[PDB]
């Protein structure tokens, strides 16, 4: 009852903002006939700055242009949700010192902006708009970019697929059948499709890495608290155990760097004295000095697609050809790590705080039945855990973990994570490392089964846990070859994730394949220095 | 449970005075052998410089690493006689004297330890039974970046039980004595360092700090002493008593006689060792230009907390360094923190005992239970539902009482995640506040003067000036601005409190008696800023002890 009426007003909501846009651009594109918008979309960040700063291209003609392109994309892959209204006013008002002078950038629904519901797929957010722009958007107003729409997510954002009941299903822009990752999907299909050049979203199971995987674009993600998390919003307050990180979405590397340049200035440390004041470290990020690169084609958990494990080869030869030496390297006890330090410190309550969210409210099909098994008892939870145990030990230690504990357990699980992080430092120190290469889970899934393929977060859950920042970047395309092979594909355990996941990553011709890059906490410069250098080597065009 | 005895505490700590008497032993041979091979090599003139010039004259070479170390570890040993203030012996630094880096900022410094910092081949018994003989395998990260920087490490100072409270008093190595006077305490956690400090025998010391363990044994024994960001410096290798709470942050920092000593101790702990050893830490360099600025500031004050009344020496002492930066050119703003009682009630006793100290009663199993902690042990001790049952019971008439009392029970993951995110909403409405009366720093009485002994651990809510900053985690200095005069003792019979409980009734009667010893104040900066922080207590500092600079 509340669900349907909630639902109905959010869509009279997006009909509006598709209507305000499209009545926008048309309002430029036949005021404006001279401007050539074919080669203002084909233009890179970096090349579009410079003409901006300059005046070749006007903040009027970057912003409707950008606009005009992400309204056409949004019929083939329902991305947008909410357009920005007050973004035209801003356009006027903008600094033009700033590091992102007349910049469109898409943001995703948590980022909380004046005037607009941040409902995340839940009914009891929406109808709540926020009174206040959140800290990393005020400094991106500050440094000249203007945001102009908000992105569709999952319902809950615990998701790593892009559907909910309020605003619909958002699909990859490459095939329509499959899923444009989560639970930044929205950013990944807009971005990817070209209709915004940045954009920004949340991470805590791989939120950033999956649609940008799943699209073919770059997105990094930074440590804990290397980014305001003032204002935004989520389900689940106060969940400190595995890290929560906002980060940059775009097309190439080199634009993720002048995006965290941007955000780390000045104004974000005045705004928010809670993030340390790092400066973006230039002679970090510019290095040309061979790297000491560890590597690992599988996790010996989540098996890798005939896709990725030919872009992990593919990249280890480029770099080794450079002059990096890459050395085997494979984190200690993953298994352990993700079954009950990643699932553990994410459901230390049982999931009681998110599934408050859920009274009253339908149920999104692309989580699947990830609502069903939190509902269940505690006792429940663990009868099933003991008897699943010889059958399925992936299925079995997960239940376990998504029991509620006691403070003094949590205490003992956050000692547990805090030893586990100290210990991969301890093996990442005795190879003696800067950077790690990491396969990232692709190609693109089908819709309505990431959330049924809940192991696949391996490559990158794994991180969130450890709080290293991890960054994608698209290296290589699915040759009909890879998608073939996808037909010997069984898995190390051959359990319902396993089953699904072979058959989600079937027919995925065309598709982008990326390279998760993992470097030490706090060093997001060196994580997008190798970023920089695995893309050169994999895709010139770029760069 | 069966009850196990104290027989294996007893013999622990037999133990454990030996290797304290031992090490005084090896103290006392060490700086007779010296003493014989320079007779005329002055002690006086070596301990009165501060260790800025004693740095200075150590990096020219005018002075020798050897000439330093034995006149302070002779001075070490001899106020340790009145004071009880060290636990042992460091025997693995000679060694490191001569392996000390020629080019490290801090060469040939002597530097007193924790006893928390896990030395290698060294017990870090933080008073409890089980954690003595039980040496660590490795030195720790921050004390592995002061033997690269050319500090030499040499004692470990004393700490009561566990770290948990701002007393010095353990049952394995005794009970630690204000240098200032017998019948006082030296503070706490960092009491041993305090005591050292403020007599002589360390120019330089580190220390934790989860309640103010920094501050109150600088406060006590009148020295310099800064509590930064908890993530500013490395955790790694530091013993705790209890493992997994980040609820209310721990912290580590320098303490010294002067300021200026604090801010290149920070500088050489800043350094890329520390960060390639512990990479959990932000690679933060030590701003210069920040900590040498001599701009004018906006520094918000309040006279009380409206929690702890105030001594007339806390007083006093707040108003003469707030009228002397007006003086200097500082606007000052009345400011306080929005409830305060809300940090310090449910916030900093519910993040500290979310189990109800369940992780933290697991080290006095079958071990004394020292009386400098007071009825701290059996009150946790009791059940969840004796605990509501006092709660409600003690609401009406003892307010303060009630609300600690129900934040020391064990909650849910649930109830800790609501808890934690609180914390955080309350670090963003300070800081809000700040922002609204746009201020750059803050100035705050800091507890004073020196508690008697056996008494800290029964006034509880004095740490309110302290564990408030823990909870919002901002960066907190103390620094030594006035003596109790005769007039400050004699009005402690006007003395009454804010809610007249028995914390009030034993703060008051432990405060007596008390002309001729140190009261300090307390600087407070924004996260992160601690390099701002040391820059207000240098200008404190400077219009206050002049003599110091
Ligand atoms: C975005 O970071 N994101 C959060 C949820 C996600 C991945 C996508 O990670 C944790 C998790 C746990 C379970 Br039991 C099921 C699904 C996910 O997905
Ligand atoms: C060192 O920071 N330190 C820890 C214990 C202390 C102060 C000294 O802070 C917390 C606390 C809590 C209670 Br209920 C009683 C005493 C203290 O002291």
């Amino acid at each position: 009852q509340k669900a349907r009426g909630a639902a109905t007003r959010a869509r009279q909501k997006q009909r509006a903002s598709l209507e305000t846009m499209d009545k926008a651009v048309q309002r430029f594109r036949l005021q404006n006939p001279d401007l050539d918008s074919e080669a203002l979309l084909t233009l890179p960040l970096l090349q579009l700055v410079q003409k901006l700063q300059s005046g070749e291209l006007s903040p009027e003609a970057v912003f409707f242009t950008y606009l005009g392109k992400a309204w056409e994309v949004n019929k083939g892959t329902n991305c947008v949700t909410s357009y920005l209204t007050d973004c035209e006013t801003q356009l006027s008002q903008a600094p033009r010192q700033g590091l992102l002078y007349g910049v469109p950038v898409s943001l995703k629904e948590c980022f909380s902006y004046k005037g607009h519901d941040s409902t995340l797929g839940l009914s009891l957010n929406e109808g709540m708009p926020s009174e206040s722009d959140c800290v990393v958007v005020q400094v991106l107003k500050l440094q000249g970019a203007v945001p102009f729409v908000h992105t569709n997510v999952p319902q809950s954002m615990l998701s790593f697929d892009c559907s909910n009941p309020l605003f619909g299903q958002t699909m990859n822009p490459w095939k329509s059948s499959k899923s444009p990752g989560g639970s930044s999907g929205g950013e990944g299909a807009l971005i990817g499709s070209g209709g915004s050049p940045l954009g920004l979203g949340t991470d805590i199971g791989g939120s950033i890495r999956f649609p940008s995987a799943f699209c073919g674009i770059c997105g990094l993600k930074p440590t804990g608290n290397r980014l305001s998390k003032s204002g935004l919003k989520g389900c689940v307050y106060g969940q400190t155990a595995v890290q929560l990180s906002l980060g940059p979405m775009a097309r190439d590397v080199e634009s993720l760097a002048l995006c965290l340049k941007a955000l780390l200035c000045e104004h974000l440390f005045t705004l928010d004295p809670t993030v340390p004041p790092l400066p973006f470290r230039e002679e970090v990020y510019r290095s040309s000095r061979p790297l000491r690169v560890g590597y690992y084609e599988t996790d010996n958990y989540t098996m890798p697609s005939p896709a990725m494990r030919r872009a992990l080869i593919e990249t280890k030869q480029r770099l080794e050809a450079a002059g990096h030496t890459l050395i085997p390297f494979l984190p200690n006890n993953i298994p352990y790590a993700l079954e009950v330090l990643s699932a553990g410190g994410l459901f230390s309550d049982g999931g009681r705080s998110f599934l408050q969210n859920f009274k009253g409210d339908f149920v999104d099909p692309c989580l699947g039945d990830l609502i069903l098994i939190l509902r269940l008892p505690s006792w429940f939870k663990r009868l099933l855990s003991l008897l699943l145990k010889p059958l399925f030990p992936r299925l079995a230690a997960f239940l376990n973990s998504m029991r509620p504990r006691s403070a003094e357990k949590l205490w003992k699980l956050q000692h547990e994570i805090e030893m586990y992080r100290q210990s991969v430092i301890a093996q990442w120190k005795a190879m003696n490392l800067d950077v790690l290469l990491t396969p990232m889970l692709g190609p693109a899934l089908d819709l309505n089964t990431p959330g049924r393929a809940t192991g696949a977060i391996s490559y990158t859950v794994l991180y969130n846990c450890l709080d290293f920042p991890a960054g994608v970047v698209p290296v290589t395309t699915v040759t009909a070859e890879d998608d073939a092979q996808m037909e010997l594909y069984k898995g190390y355990f051959g359990d319902i994730w396993d089953i699904i996941l072979k058959k989600a990553m079937k027919n995925s011709v065309g598709l982008p394949v990326a390279v998760q890059c993992v470097a030490l906490p706090w060093q997001e410069e060196l994580c997008l220095r190798f970023m920089r250098e695995v893309e050169q080597l994999m895709t010139p065009q770029k760069q």
